[PDB]
């Protein structure tokens, strides 16, 4: 089998992108967030307290005649944000892009914190890293992804992420139409529940290559692409009047710049993000300081190749025996 979903940025500056979901009998269309940095697939429901829903559209498990409570099972997320959500857990049908799982544990949300219910045009999250950091308890329950491998023609997914337009989630082959060149695959860690790679280097606008591993994390959650201290300061040095601003939490730069291109490393293969895409516009309505794209991971613990770097790549996550990373330009 295969599935493929059209994936469309929430807002013009591409916080996040959300692709349909169809969930229950019959079915119930929510708008999730593809996160390959986390691995529960929860949604706002008719459970999530009234107050904390402000626009989303619910998952109701009491009209799907295929929803049945997973009796005893409770989740609770935290992000990397500082957002979290927790609830009870249900096993119901879930289709992607026509890719169809049944007994998907659906994870219907009692409550949200402030930034999920400020965001409307998100109806929950699809996790897509590996079932090991699932949190429902006290059975663990397995990705969408997980669930269907078996299924699929090929044991795989990929993310073709637009800037400043939709993109494509494909489930179980690769649409060799979508990119150019050719798919260099990189080694993966699955010890810390990511899909963990070390970059081999990176290079600033047309400066030269930096050879230096830089062990990350693709991330589809994550807006922002956060790297060493070190990298981030030789990004922002060729940018007049950046800095990094603690009253904003993190680098900014004047709106009037043009932004040089990051280059980053896949084995010997290069995939370069435009100055366009490091672009997050003003800090606040109006400002003429603008937020980076950019930012030091020096404060998480682990770096992020957040969508900024996904999105000028074809991505491909191999879910065989061993794992592995592709990226193509695109
Ligand atoms: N801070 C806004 C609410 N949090 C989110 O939208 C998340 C998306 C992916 C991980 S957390
Ligand atoms: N330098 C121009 C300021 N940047 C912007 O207005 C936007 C960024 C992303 C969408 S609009």
């Amino acid at each position: 089998s295969t599935g493929s979903a059209t994936t469309t940025p929430i807002d013009s500056l591409d916080d996040a992108y959300i692709t349909p979901v169809q969930i229950g009998t019959p079915a119930q269309t929510l708008n999730l967030d593809f996160d390959t940095g986390s691995s529960d697939l929860w949604v706002f429901s008719s459970e999530t307290t009234a107050s904390e829903v402000d626009g989303q559209t619910i998952y109701t498990p009491s009209k799907s005649t295929t929803a049945k409570l997973l009796s005893g099972a409770t989740w609770s997320i935290s992000y990397g944000d500082g957002s979290s959500s927790s609830g009870d857990v249900y096993t119901d049908t879930v289709s992607v892009g026509g890719l169809t799982v049944t007994g998907q544990a659906v994870e219907s949300a009692k409550k949200v914190s402030s930034s999920f219910t400020e965001d409307s045009t998100i109806d929950g999250l699809l996790g897509l890293a590996f079932s090991t950091l699932n949190t429902v308890s006290p059975t663990q329950q397995k990705t969408f992804f997980d669930n269907a491998k078996a299924s699929l023609d090929s044991p795989v997914f990929t993310a073709d992420l637009g800037y400043h337009a939709p993109g494509t989630y494909n489930f179980g082959f690769i649409d060799t139409t979508a990119y150019t060149g050719s798919i260099t695959y990189t080694a993966v860690s699955t010890k810390q529940g990511f899909w963990e790679w070390t970059s081999t280097g990176y290079a600033v606008g047309s400066g030269t290559f930096k050879s230096t591993s830089i062990d990350g994390i693709a991330d589809t959650g994550t807006t922002l692409l956060y790297l060493p201290a070190t990298v981030v300061s030789a990004y922002w040095a060729q940018v007049s009047g950046a800095k990094s601003s603690s009253s904003v939490g993190g680098y900014v730069f004047p709106c009037s710049a043009t932004l040089p291109s990051f280059t980053f490393g896949v084995g010997s293969a290069r995939i370069v993000i435009p100055g366009d895409y490091i672009d997050f516009g003003p800090i606040s309505t109006g400002s003429s300081s603008c937020f980076g794209g950019i930012q030091s991971s020096a404060g998480i613990g682990i770096n992020i190749f957040g969508d900024v770097a996904l999105k000028a790549a074809f991505v491909v996550f191999n879910g065989a025996t061993t794992p592995t990373l592709g990226f193509a330009s695109k």
